[PDB]
């Protein structure tokens, strides 16, 4: 990129433990140590300082007066960066980039860099109370920038040193207010910016001081952004001197408008259009969260197969690699940080929330994905408080003075009284319900919305965590709550999905969870150190019956799907035979004997009486047919049942 | 794949001789010590004992109880791998794959593999006696798997641990019966199947306990495999507990039935196929039988533009990849053991028949390509025996009871009884046949062919070989038996191309050899240690005129070649040029000067009277045009007739 | 390729300087030790001797007389190499290839190779005074050749081994005149010859001993050869024995003929085709001439995208890969040697000159886009000698007899003689004008062009060298000869883009220079050790607006460009906004409101009242539109004017 390199340091690396709680170790970056503990049930995970070091050799710039930054792209959840035996930064917050200007620590040849992260708690920690794993360490990689003294600025909160602003116009094209930053400007300096087409070509151009940087670019004949059609356009900045570029960085945006009434429910560029989706944790099978950026596109196709147009990306800042995913392959994202479950009380506390809102904002800025701002999760479990409330009016009030261009929401806990001072400070608001599962019966979902709905006619409700576990090899002819089936989380959702497809008032609804994910202090269902609340298991690989029930309500691709071929030997003289399909009629075969045709919505039930021994079950929607094999059994396995 | 992890070895090896016969050396696999001596015509290869050594570190599985096995996949011919000093496995027999579990013999970080291979003969062995180097070493590569304590099984046979039997249904789909094999099953072990179409849609599953995995699949719709459509189903066994896998295996699969009768010929899907191809041997210039994945690819591809739809893959169990190119680009596959010219009587001798057979059938199973199981080549070289005819039967009923799906078939020599105890064992046989190259006339060859089909009515009588020398820098005018001549060979290849297109009760026919190979005993012709009865040249690059034959015969699209370009100097006042094509009309120019126009089927021979110089042949076909440059000289050079 | 078996020597080197300029180094060519001070204007470059020296392996050939070759693309610009201690070589001349026969210098494993590399200047040493940088080094990396005893010639001046001479016919085919070089031939060796299509068949074929290799091979229906459809033929040649390939050369060849008249000028396959480009030096930002074969290739694609149809490669011979960049895209493609400036007399200055030429005829005889050969660049400067006037005809002479088949040309400084000796020597000749930058007026151009036609009408006049630098920091309301601004250099390239249209019997116009170069030796328009006449800058990232210029003109792709982005503040009632189209209407609006429209020839001057403040200008063609953003100030900026 013109003059700025950028190296990658994720090899290399030895890790130890100045506690001795395990052998030194060399290690490739991503890397966390509580990659198995983390999810394995062993009943804790270890939490500590681990030491990272290796050595690097100094990037060298043709002309004189180069610099030399590190590039950390999070560390959990403390860090403190050491050139050559010397402190060039700390860091708190384990989920953004930090960097450190480390020109004057570096000599020539070989260098060493030492990296202490500590995943303990502390006075001024987030998070602290969750449930979910805080793997510790480099868990995604740490990198090398060499740029010329004149440079883009690299040293404000980890940010990318341009923000950019699209909006479209009443014309039919768009406004994109630009602003760059560049570090030791001077007169001999331009910025000239360039934006190209989704097509690569470029569209508009404009050119600043490199001291005055701010201007407002139009593009004619806009290619809108959304989430069925996520066109980017990419605004590269150049710093220039006479024919020559010192310095680039470029970006992908997006044009978008939207809006959320409480009556009215999301809508997009003028189009009503529900948000039906799924919060995503980051973490996958014995990787605790050191995911590849595969890890993260694989995740994000997965989810857009569902048909899910909105993704929650709880509770913390994610992966620019998943933004990215998001930006290209259209969701619409809430993004938040880590001020969750149980105020903390303090100077240094308060500082933390802020900071890692500040970088929240300022690192994701320019993702045309993210349309909500979260600035807490069920806050109120450890005690609403004085101190609590006003923090929360703070992280209001800086989300708007840092970015005007979105809309700021919450997660409210279930018990959260429907009047008070939680309410009204955010432009939108959710709950996190469990009628179902941890409490209540199923049925109770739909009259709470229609209720609050009624109460607050000038709130708009979205439901930001529901679910209900599922633990595929536990199934049930009678499933009930507490049994763990994958037939009772099936059950939970066939409703849900068709709840919230009967309320487009509700803005947003996101089911917790896509994915299994890793909680150590877990341990239920005849599983250790899991939630299993997902639609799809930790590994990626097996899709629940309650993934292809939201499949057939969002999905538009022709399908069809047997529920239950987990629940393999059936014992009675019937068996329920359920059906998922996106089509209305659905015809369902026993050994290729007609067992009935139905037309409805979304789920069929059929009642088949298996022949003796293996049965093809079959169902033919009208382009797309499914077919499992399922045993009549005098009785079914005691494996199939919670002890 | 989940839980499981197969690292690559080839790296890093030190190749040394016991015995001493050469220095100590650093190899990579696949490797073997004759890919020069083995084909370079020097008079001997060097047969002994080379032994392999490399480091390596021990794998870490997540969860307690990791495994470690380490698989050979190939090591010719009997092998002994050693870990840490101390025995692991030994195994007899050069073209299949072994593995050795090494759990107990690893210790935490590097440890040492060594392997000791001799291609020595033995009172057990076979190969002994056949026209083909005995190419030592560990020619095909090195793996090390890791897997959980509960896996599918690695033990059986070198095997995958899941075979699969599809078969077309009456009302156009497919059943698929899968067995999987689960070392240390539980009831908390569940093994899920999922079958995927081409296109890598799921259509079908099903579930089962892992001490109990047989299950038959329905696919509706199913998509036949052929040689001229070779349609790919994936078949995918996961091992689960909870919502974790622990272990993944896979094979893609086909989904077609066939027929021999000895009237009717071959058929596959319900249609008439003469199955009209070549066989192929594993070696390639100066690289012995240490081919790459590419090396097997290009091999496959070279015989598919041939228009071959049959391959017979002699004398010994070949590459994993050449079995997948067979899978994918669709060729009838004849698979055999190299249970090969003289009986070698004794117990030892029998049971490595016997393993061999066992091997190549279990590690082969899954492919659709593979027809045919031949159970001995030319056996009666040596005499028969009583024993010799007993293990013919023994290796019959083995090959009916591990897979009664497939036929069985046999490779008589020549002079083999047409009456006797050698017929009838097998579902189907075929005889090796030189009648005009080691005597007789290339005439002969039709009436045999009738008169054995008049006798034997209820025989299907295939030719499993037939060829002739071809040396290329060899030309005749008078082309006759023994002057090795590139003109000889196609006169051969003409006669016998027509022979079988009039024989459709041919069940099968292969042209010896698709490519030159190395032979270290022979020397004839004018070149030392190769048999050179190819179609194509050893190092894949230069087709003979014998292989346009074929293509002209066999091939599609549409084509047109001139034969004889390397006699580029010819002498008389007309000399014959023979174009070959598979369009039925042929215009010959000379020098621009009309020539002659013929309609024949393949093959058209022209008179031409050359003027003087040089000479500019172009063939006009239907759609294509072919051209060469000849010269007229007055005496044809020296070099053109062996000395 | 067969046997032949080429190894890259790029890595593993160690650098030092005998005279102690700089300490050891070690380096990984391509690389020069001029990559930053000769383009950075600190004043000089360092022109000394630096030793390159590795360590390498002797390669293995699989049978009995292999050969080891080492091959340099290049060493600027003299050299010796030595394998363990040894001098195996010596050239001169630092553009063009070289090889050694090292076999008896190596022993098996370990050895050391040692290439002296000096870019002094010499007495007999061309380049000598010219305006660009000579960088020093092995700036093309090195190889090792391992061959048989037989194979295509490796030691006649670089060359490739093999030469192609292809040639339409009027019956729509093309002859494929070819000749190879076989060192150690013999009689069982043949030379099998193969012509492929641009799809890969085979098309066309030829055998011939190896002592006597020269064939011509008719192909029918031939695809010719242009810069608009750059088809492409494959020759492949095949050293053959017995049924082995011993050695395998190849040439990517065209068919195209092509003549040029004085007053019809260039016409190609019998259509007349202006020939409008660019001029190329072989440098990148702060790389030196250390380019990679991407660096290459972008170059190609970047003034493809500008239209051009022809490239003079100045002032020396390029890289191969560059050569098969213009085959592959399709460029007319001038080429020279860099006979330049001054004239050095005597007979090793002499015998420099005729070898360099032939090394540039035999290393690139088989690139179709090579159309003409220069001879000399601007050799007056030093004034005109008998003794020049000689050497011009020695190196007619040995152009037309090593190459008949193309013409060959001349590049006069301005101030040569219209009249005598050095006009009528090569078949087309080239002036290099400056008329508006270094003296007179741009309207000068035209008049003159139209007087040497009236005065000469027997000659090809083309315009080998004519620009303007362009500066893009400066900015002008008034453009003149040396305020070096933008608009300046535009207002220069409007006028001779319209002047070369209106003169189609001018056969190739060449834009000096399509990037900006590397000389040390400047400093002007404050900027150092630069040629800033480039449309492009040298880091191939900003083009300038005189390259929408040429754009407009020549390319066919819709575009529409406003100029004047980067003088972004404009004072005044009014400002001129210009844009160039290759549509002839254009409708320009500021701010929403439309300004005017116009429909002009490929040029488009607007007098824009401006509002206050920032502004939109859009301008609208038929099918594209542009969009840049303008300031309205008071006074514009000091930093637009020169100090
Ligand atoms: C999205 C965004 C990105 C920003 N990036 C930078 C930046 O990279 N560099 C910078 O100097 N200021 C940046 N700013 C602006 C600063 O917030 C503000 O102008 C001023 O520097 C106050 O800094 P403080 O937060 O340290 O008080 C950015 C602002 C926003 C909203
Ligand atoms: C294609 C094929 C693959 C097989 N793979 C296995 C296997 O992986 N593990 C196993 O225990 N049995 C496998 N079997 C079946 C065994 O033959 C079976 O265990 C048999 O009853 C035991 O006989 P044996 O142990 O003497 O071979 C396979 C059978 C076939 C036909
Ligand atoms: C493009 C081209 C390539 C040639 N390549 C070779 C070659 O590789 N080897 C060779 O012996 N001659 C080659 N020649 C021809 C030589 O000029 C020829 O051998 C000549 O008689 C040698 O003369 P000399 O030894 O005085 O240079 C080539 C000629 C041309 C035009």
């Amino acid at each position: 990129n013109a003059m700025r390199e950028i190296i990658s340091l994720n090899e290399g690396w030895t890790l130890r433990f100045p506690k001795g709680e395990r052998a030194a170790e060399t290690v490739t970056l991503p890397h966390t140590w509580n990659a198995v503990d983390g999810m394995d049930g062993n009943g804790s995970y270890l939490r500590t300082t681990g030491v990272y070091s290796r050595t690097f050799k100094k990037p060298v710039q043709p002309l004189t007066g180069g610099r030399v930054y590190v590039e950390v792209l999070a560390a959990a959840l403390d860090a403190t960066v050491k050139v050559n035996g010397t402190v060039a930064t700390t860091h708190e917050g384990g989920f953004s980039i930090f960097r450190a200007d480390i020109t004057d620590l570096c000599r020539d040849g070989d260098n060493e860099l030492t990296i202490e992260v500590s995943n303990e708690d502390t006075p001024s920690m987030y998070p602290a109370s969750a449930d979910f794993t805080f793997y510790g360490g480099l868990y995604r990689g740490v990198n090398l920038i060499s740029v010329p003294n004149a440079h883009f600025d690299l040293d404000y909160y980890g940010g990318p040193g341009i923000m950019v602003t699209p909006k479209p116009t009443a014309d039919g094209g768009a406004t994109f207010e630009i602003k760059s930053f560049v570090t030791n400007p001077d007169d001999s300096f331009t910025v000239m910016y360039s934006i190209e087409d989704p097509y690569g070509c470029e569209v508009a151009s404009a050119v600043r001081p490199s001291d005055n940087t701010a201007i407002s670019i139009y593009v004619p004949d806009a290619e809108l952004w959304s989430m069925d059609e996520p066109n980017l356009y990419t605004v590269v900045a150049r710093l220039q001197r006479n024919n020559e570029a010192f310095d680039e960085i470029y970006a992908n945006v997006g044009v978008r408008s939207y809006t959320v009434t409480p009556d009215g429910g999301f809508s997009i560029n003028g189009e009503a259009t529900p948000l039906r989706g799924v919060s995503r944790h980051q973490d996958k099978l014995y990787k605790g969260n050191a995911l590849t950026v595969e890890d993260h596109y694989q995740d994000a196709q997965i989810i857009k197969e569902l048909g899910a147009n909105t993704i929650r990306l709880a509770h913390y800042q994610h992966s620019q690699d998943f933004y990215d995913a998001c930006d290209e392959l259209g969701f619409a994202v809430w993004a938040e940080i880590p001020f969750i479950s149980v105020f903390k009380s303090g100077k240094d506390a308060h500082t933390h929330v802020m900071e890692e809102m500040k970088e929240l904002i300022i690192q994701n800025y320019n993702h045309p994905s993210i349309l909500f701002w979260g600035i807490s999760n069920e806050i109120l479990i450890g005690g609403i408080s004085q101190e609590l409330v006003d923090t929360h009016h703070d992280l209001q009030k800086l989300c708007k003075e840092l970015d005007p261009t979105r809309l700021t929401t919450i997660a409210h806990v279930s018990h959260t009284p429907t009047s008070g001072p939680m309410h009204r400070i955010t432009d939108v608001e959710s709950y996190n319900h469990y009628f179902g599962w941890y409490g209540g019966k199923i049925e109770q979902n739909g009259p709470w919305l229609d209720k609050f709905h009624a109460e607050n006619p000038d709130i708009c409700l979205g439901i930001s965590e529901y679910g209900c576990e599922g633990i595929i090899n536990w199934h049930s002819n009678t499933p009930q709550c507490k049994d763990y089936s994958e037939e009772y989380q099936a059950l939970y959702h066939e409703y849900m999905a068709q709840a919230f497809e009967d309320r487009p008032w509700i803005w947003a609804s996101h089911v917790w969870n896509m994915f299994d994910f890793g909680c150590a202090a877990r341990s239920e269902g005849g599983v250790k150190g899991r939630n299993n609340k997902g639609l799809v298991t930790i590994d990626r690989k097996t899709r629940k019956d309650s993934f292809y029930v939201y499949q057939a309500y969002w999905a538009k691709d022709p399908m069809v799907h047997i529920a239950g071929r987990r629940h393999a030997q059936r014992a009675g003289e019937t068996t329920e035979v359920k059906v998922y399909s996106n089509q209305d009629t659905v015809t369902l075969y026993c050994n290729g004997k007609e067992v009935g045709t139905q037309t409805a919505h979304r789920v069929f039930k059929f009642d088949v009486a298996l022949d003796e021994g293996f049965n093809v079950l079959m169902a033919v929607a009208d382009t797309v047919k499914d077919s499992i094999t399922l045993e009549k059994v005098e009785t079914e396995p005691a494996c199939y049942t919670l002890p």
